[PDB]
DNA sequence: GCTGATGCGTG
DNA sequence: GTCGGAC
DNA sequence: GTCCGACAACGCATCAGC
């Protein structure tokens, strides 16, 4: 009975301690009651193993659901690439909770904010719809096809159809269903257990229990015969095969069939990397200053480059001439670039058959020969057709080749990959550059080509080994990089004003989760608002922002706080407390009224990633930065006269 | 035909 | 994107 | 360091309401 059903059990058996039958459809309530488990709980090791005693199950059970459970443990809708979307947030989602419970929607919005949480108030809520017939229960499968049916809805009326699919499945909630139908379609499940622990439970899983055993199974634990060390490096090395081959073939659709067919130890075999699906993308860890460079990297050659203030493009040319482009987040912008798709003839060699670049596009104004900053390429359609209808033109800048003629590059020190990758390929100013790079383990010369990055128009330097771990192999470390930003150095801010709260989800529920900052116009006497404010502080400081701000908590604001088209804050605070706020730029606002007319007739300016840095206990809201002030440290900027 | 609200997605 | 918590 | 989920500004695109 699924009621019942507890995979975080000991000595879990996959076929006896399930709660369906085989050849049955793995019941959503399997899949909830998981999640009760998986939540309760903070260590990984127990989640993992908690998620991969499900997964055992549906793998001796139910081989065809192994799929849609995963998708529903990711709370995802399939490949990346493949571009599907809910169209559904907390906005339709708060509707169909209203409709299904027969409350009215300001009400369910004003719960969902209180608890921080959706799912708990769809799970309290009592129903209005009456049915005359007792619907069947949720399955795994049908509750992510219903997922998808909402996603491939579009066109008039398809708002009221994505809310009938939702009251749908409402209607057929049991026990704690209702909490995370809920959950996934606002895609805040809380669990704790993201990508690399559902790997980790997938290869636990498919290794304890091989798949494609007749039933029942007779290998239902392959570890019960193994010591506990002999036990864990086996399950490690598993969990590795698996994670270097998703990171190079992020696709499920591609991996369980294989992994079913064939097994986790072949599964090299068959899953590779090739141009025309993207691969997880190298990312970089925070740094500091030059001298925690210095460390992570000591007795290690590396090199620096510029870190260009653009969107990451990954460049996929496959055998036959077909070009491919991808986002960071694998989604496929191939129709996004007909300019880029024109300028591969121009960047390589006649001897280059096949590749997979690792470039930066970012904006760049033909008439100036110069960068352009971020927010003008965001303003490029997601679908150009014609290259000559493009307004906003982008120069490549390439600093990492993945894949060259048929061969991956993904074992090679960055020092060969960047010697292949400008040996091949051919530049051309504004169209096609290889990054600005910096060879040496001197400090003044760092922090030279820092300052040089910056009047350049970027956001700092990247930093990479070139021989030792200078690989691109992902499942090894996704972070090997390292980035040193100007905003990272101490003493390289402003004084705000607290206007204003807002409610906290997840984490944070129960108390503030952000702020509304404000500085201080001297021409109008008035506190605009600027910014938001959700991070930087600890734990410990956001508790004490709790409590002595809910002191400050006022009816209505004051007649002297201006904050335009600002999210109303949920709590209006009346203005005493100041914070010291640090950003990486200051951005023209199309909504936030701060410094609106010293620069921009209608625009005032707003904070490009604002953080926490400590309470300003000596200031009153009198002594705030001003909206002048504001002004000023905007036009200061490289990229802003 | 226009527009604000909502959703998605990039940093 | 930044940041801190739990491990 | 890793993995995770809190939170930020601001752009295009879609859709309902007007």
């Amino acid at each position: 009975d699924p009621s019942g059903y507890n995979p975080a059990k000991n000595n879990y058996h996959p076929v006896e301690d399930a709660c369906w039958k085989p050849g049955q459809k793995v019941p959503y309530l399997a899949v909830a009651r998981t999640f009760e488990k998986i939540e309760e709980v903070s260590a990984r090791l127990r989640m993992v193993e908690t998620l991969s005693n499900l997964l055992r199950s549906v793998v001796a059970l139910s081989p065809p659901d192994l799929l849609p459970v995963l998708y529903l443990s990711l709370n995802h809708l399939g490949p990346p690439q493949q571009g599907l979307a809910l169209g559904v947030g907390d906005g339709v989602l708060l509707k169909a909770v209203a409709q299904a419970t027969g409350r009215q929607l300001e009400s369910v919005r004003a719960e969902a904010a209180e608890k921080g949480d959706v799912g708990l108030v769809a799970e309290n809520s009592r129903s209005t719809q009456r049915l005359m017939l007792p619907p069947p229960p949720l399955t795994a499968s049908g509750v992510f096809s219903k997922f998808r049916d909402i996603a491939r809805l579009t066109g008039s009326a398809s708002t009221a159809k994505k809310i009938d699919i939702i009251k749908g499945l409402f209607v057929a909630c049991r026990h704690s269903e209702a909490r995370f139908i809920a959950r996934s379609l606002s895609g805040r499940l809380r669990l704790g257990l993201a990508e690399q622990s559902v790997l980790a439970a997938l290869s636990q899983a498919v290794s304890l229990t091989p798949p494609g055993q007749e039933f029942p199974p007779a290998m239902v634990d392959a570890g019960k015969g193994k010591t506990a060390e002999a036990r864990k490096t086996w399950l490690e090395e598993q969990g590795m095969i698996l994670k270097q081959t998703f990171c190079e073939v992020p696709d499920l659709d591609r991996i369980i069939p294989v992994l079913l067919e064939h097994g986790l130890e072949r599964l090299p075999e068959h899953c590779k990397l090739s141009p025309g699906i993207p691969l997880k993308p190298m990312l970089a860890h925070p740094t500091r200053g030059i001298s925690e460079v210095l460390k992570r990297f000591e007795e290690a050659a590396f090199t620096c480059e510029y870190k260009y203030d653009g969107q990451r493009a990954q460049i996929h040319a496959l055998e036959g001439g077909e070009v491919k482009i991808f986002s960071r987040n694998q989604a496929d912008n191939t129709g996004k670039y007909p300019d880029i798709i024109s300028r591969i003839p121009k960047i390589k060699l006649p001897s280059v058959t096949s590749f997979i670049l690792d470039t930066e596009a970012v904006a760049w104004d033909r008439e100036k020969k110069q960068i352009q900053p971020f927010q003008v390429l965001t303003t490029r359609k997601r679908k150009e057709v014609d290259a000559s209808e493009i307004q906003v033109q982008v120069c490549l800048y390439a600093f990492d080749l993945i894949y060259l003629n048929g061969e991956s590059l993904v074992r090679e020190p960055l020092s060969r990959r960047r010697q292949l990758l400008r040996e091949n390929f051919v530049e051309t100013e504004g169209e096609f550059v290889f990054a600005t790079s910096l060879d040496t383990k001197d400090i003044e010369q760092i922090a030279e080509f820092l300052e040089q990055s910056v009047k350049d128009s970027c956001e700092g330097l990247m930093v990479k080994t070139l021989d030792v771990d200078a690989t691109y192999e992902i499942a090894k470390r996704s972070h090997n990089w390292l980035k040193l930003k100007k905003d990272y150095l101490d003493g390289v801010t402003l004084d705000l004003v607290v206007i204003g709260a807002y409610l906290g989800r997840g984490k944070r529920a129960g108390r503030y989760g952000g702020f509304l900052l404000a500085s201080y116009d001297e021409d109008s006497e008035e506190l605009q608002a600027i910014c938001k404010l959700g991070t930087g502080f600890s734990d410990e400081e956001l508790e004490e922002h709790h409590q002595s701000l809910k002191a400050l908590v006022l009816p209505s604001p004051r007649p002297y706080v201006r904050i335009d088209g600002a999210v109303i804050p949920d709590h209006w605070l009346d203005p005493s407390a100041v914070w010291e706020v640090k950003c990486a730029d200051l951005s023209l606002s199309p909504i936030y009224p701060a410094a609106r007319g010293l620069v921009d007739s209608d625009k005032g300016i707003s904070l490009r990633f604002p953080r926490f840095i400590r309470v300003r206990e000596d200031k009153q809201p009198e002594q705030a930065t001003t909206s002048a002030q504001v002004a000023c440290l905007y036009r200061k900027q490289s990229q802003i006269q």
